[PDB]
């Protein structure tokens, strides 16, 4: 039997850290893009080339926004990821959101502002619960009889959401909202046996505040926070769900 | 002279004796509306009744939706954001100052993961996160750019943003995910904004109800075996608006009768 | 009329929320432990205002057995159970009442992890039972002492807003460096605020937290330094004054306060918000 | 080649199951106890039946109590809970050489009500909940450390790691139980603390919070049925394993950048409401 893993913004660093991880234990692999065609698409043959037919890429922009072909909404969109694996494999067993845009929206000192909502929004919060919500509905429609036995889904949060970073409001939102999905779909998914945990990074990977992490004062490797991430989707962590464990050498213990 | 208030869904419930509450400590107050028109306009003549010019209602849809223009009709021109800077405006163009926002509207209703139609989808994520969060964000930032926009010997000194948000949330209720998210979002805003507007003195904190003015649930709550009144909440956001309590920002207070301390 | 005990009350914080609660109306029990002078000035001026408006009980709310005397001998010793259950009495003997309760005595010094990676096992055992009775274990006692003179009352003659108050701690999520046992008695203080707002809700008996981030900061050192200090403070770039915290302890004890029980309330200027 | 895993209260149920995860990954276990002598040792003879010199049993009062030092009618007298912490700690390095992991498992656990010759058990009460749960964590904390920055830095471990067993739902306090409930808000404290103050030797301080586990079916066969399906996921308590799996994860080198966190293992009972 194979285990099947949905990763969205799995072409580089931490994406690509846990399609890996989950890989290495495994799963095969659905590795989703928006831009990084390239890199996602590297990626697969190199998982494909240690085992055959490990590994596949789809595209989508998980923004808020309806695109063109009824233009396509993001829930559309959403459905035909999780589908994508459904087609492929006959399963989806783990989910991962860790696709997230990141850049500022200040308070102080309009276009670019309608599109920033959007897209902060959509890949941080809206696509994951669209995500979510395709995922319980294939379970559930599967006969009890022939449903996997270790469904997981990660959230890539962000242990530093309590301490903002000046001038990231929709980020930050986004990841509060992304928190209370991890609980809420907990809950209406305990049921069917789906755990739904979150990940939160505090720095990783990083290209200033490198040396104010108490812990070894460096951000993380792409691996010490998809380690985590693998942990939680095995088995042995099969009574863990709706929690959020920081992966942040102490950095949210700190104070200006 | 009079400081203002604008406190979005000001109708009925919560809003209303928000409203009051302000009004009471000597607040101009708008009161923002949907479609409760009529319960909006009828409290605006009390208040204007008790204080001449101390009550304006100003309609909105804060749904993360497009309106239409002038004489036209939906899906069209005037966004969301245009839409709040205009509330944040109408307090400005009347009284010539806003020094308190009170984040009340909410929309409120099950988006459930499991079964157990087509726009359903789309205008539910559209009001639940547009009235919960988006809007919040929206009004926020006009709020503080017209504060930012005056000469600093002409500023208030007691600028001011309560966000109603729900103290019950890391409990979730069943089925109410998107509305669960989006308290979440406007939490994160009220930290977020707390440290940015730090600087121009704007407090943001949170108010979090348990169970407030329901239509045993009630015999849960550890403290009265009741939902609370309308006034047990609103005297908190006056406070909280309060100079009184003007070294607290960031921080949201639970007003819930100890209900979230139980389990099933 | 309402009385109020505030433990911690000679001066600072103890002080504002003896004299805001005075302001409102309370009567006042003003607890020490070595202030004696500032306790006694402060029941004088408070009781100049307003006639039998404040006393002054002493008392060491260190986990400690402290004996019969200050002065002669011994018989059987005196526990910090004993001591805060006759801390409560004197209300009730002098007023015949205990409305509110604030928690707000609390040794606070430094307990390291490491040296440099004297001491002895007197400063240690001692410091354990200073910082944990005076945080954390007379606060306990103190609610237990509360909470049984209100049952005890029958239905009919008891108080309409009993409050009790738990000073904490804004910042103990972010620890200070080397205050370990302090932290841990913050810690257990909210704890304490929770279980008690549970246990205590049936008597109608409100615990609720408040947390001070920076609040009339010493300035025990260089100029700049202070400065320094102060300014990481997002909003004002300042610590509070006393009255900025002690506000919040007295809206919470006011009736318009009545729903809300086992919650705190940060008084911090966003200072919590912040990271290195 | 060797680590070497302290474990508190490891005689049996979720310390056993801990000691058995650490064993299985090849940590040599010091396997304390106070009460539960004859289980402990089993254990101990089971650990070192499968492998030769890989636990020991040593046996602590960790109560904020002194007690007396093995006697002989002089001597001082009075055996400090700091102390015999300390001693525990030295037994590993005594034995092996090494303490790589401690894990802070021993906790009693009853009621102290606050409302309705017995000063005995309330005194007893406060020093015994509190010790286990967090003074003496504390001191063995300290000990832990002193031992570490001790050793030269050329000699010093790679994977040294600190778990607390708190509790998922000290939020929610269940009924009664006020001092136990504070307790593991100290302990929650000294994992923030420890981890802030330890990571310069990097040695990470984390929390592991059950919700219900191995469940106590001292009740009617219902009564057990309706708070096991108070959990959301299974409706059931935890196996032991399903916690201690999360204990062992925490000290091994994939979790190397984690610390000064709690993980909640307790099948989204937390979660729940009235
Ligand atoms: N790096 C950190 O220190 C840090 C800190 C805290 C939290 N996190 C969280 O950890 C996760 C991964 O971190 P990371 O730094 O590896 O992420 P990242 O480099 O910034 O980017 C992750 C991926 O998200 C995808 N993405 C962004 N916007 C999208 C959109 N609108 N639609 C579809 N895909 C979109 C991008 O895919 P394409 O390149 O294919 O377009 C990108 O590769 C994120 O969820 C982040 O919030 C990271
Ligand atoms: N009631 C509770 O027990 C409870 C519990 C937890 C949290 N809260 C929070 O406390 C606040 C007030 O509670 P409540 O029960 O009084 O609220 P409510 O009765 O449910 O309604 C609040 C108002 O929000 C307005 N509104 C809803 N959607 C809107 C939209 N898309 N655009 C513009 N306005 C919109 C409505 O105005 P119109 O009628 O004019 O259309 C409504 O009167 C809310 O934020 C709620 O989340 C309440
Ligand atoms: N100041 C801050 O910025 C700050 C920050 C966070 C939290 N807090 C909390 O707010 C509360 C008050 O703050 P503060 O700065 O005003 O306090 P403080 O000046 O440090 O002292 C409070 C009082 O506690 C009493 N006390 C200490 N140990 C005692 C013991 N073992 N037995 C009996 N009484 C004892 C002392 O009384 P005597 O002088 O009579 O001996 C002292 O005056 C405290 O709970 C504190 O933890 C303060
Ligand atoms: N079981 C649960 O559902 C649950 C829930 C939440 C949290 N937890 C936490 O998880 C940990 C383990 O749970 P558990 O149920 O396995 O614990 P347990 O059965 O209650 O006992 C743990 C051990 O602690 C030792 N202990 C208690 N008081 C002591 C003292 N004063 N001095 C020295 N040792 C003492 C006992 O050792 P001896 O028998 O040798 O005397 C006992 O075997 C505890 O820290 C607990 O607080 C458990
Ligand atoms: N430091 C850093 C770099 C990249 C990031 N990308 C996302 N999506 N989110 C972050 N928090 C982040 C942080
Ligand atoms: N019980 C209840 C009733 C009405 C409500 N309205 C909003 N907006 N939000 C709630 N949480 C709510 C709860
Ligand atoms: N029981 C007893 C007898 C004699 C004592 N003498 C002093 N000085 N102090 C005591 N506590 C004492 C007690
Ligand atoms: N900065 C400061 C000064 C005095 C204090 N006293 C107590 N008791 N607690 C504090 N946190 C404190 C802080
Ligand atoms: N249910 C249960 C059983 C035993 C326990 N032991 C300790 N020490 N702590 C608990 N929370 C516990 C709970």
């Amino acid at each position: 039997t194979v285990p099947v893993a949905l990763v969205t913004g799995a072409a580089k660093r931490l994406g690509r850290s846990i399609a890996e991880g989950l890989h290495a234990e495994g799963y095969a692999v659905c590795l989703h893009y928006h831009r990084s065609a390239a890199e996602a698409n590297a990626l697969s043959a190199t998982l494909n080339a240690r085992r055959p037919n490990s590994a596949i890429t789809v595209q989508a922009d998980l923004s808020n926004v309806a695109t063109a072909p009824a233009p396509v909404t993001l829930f559309t969109r959403c459905a035909e990821l999780v589908a994508a694996c459904y087609t492929h494999w006959g399963r989806c067993d783990v989910l991962v959101n860790n696709a997230s845009s990141f850049y500022p929206t200040p308070l102080l000192r309009r276009e670019a502002m309608e599109t920033a909502t959007a897209d902060l929004f959509g890949s941080n919060a809206i696509a994951p619960y669209f995500l979510i919500k395709a995922f319980a509905h294939r379970v559930a429609g599967t006969p009890a009889k022939h449903r996997g036995t270790n469904y997981s889904i990660i959230n890539m949060v962000d242990a530093m959401t309590n301490q903002p970073l000046l001038g990231y409001t929709i980020y930050t939102m986004a990841k509060g909202a992304l928190e209370g999905l991890t609980r809420s779909a907990a809950l209406e998914l305990a049921p069917l046996q789906i755990r739904v945990n979150g990940v939160g990074p505090g720095l990783s990977v990083l290209v200033g505040h490198r040396s104010k992490v108490p812990l070894y004062q460096r951000d993380s490797s792409a691996a010490e926070v998809s380690d985590v991430v693998i942990f939680l989707c095995s088995s042995k962590a099969k009574y863990i769900t709706g929690t959020c464990v920081k992966v942040d050498g102490g950095y949210s213990l700190t104070r200006a």
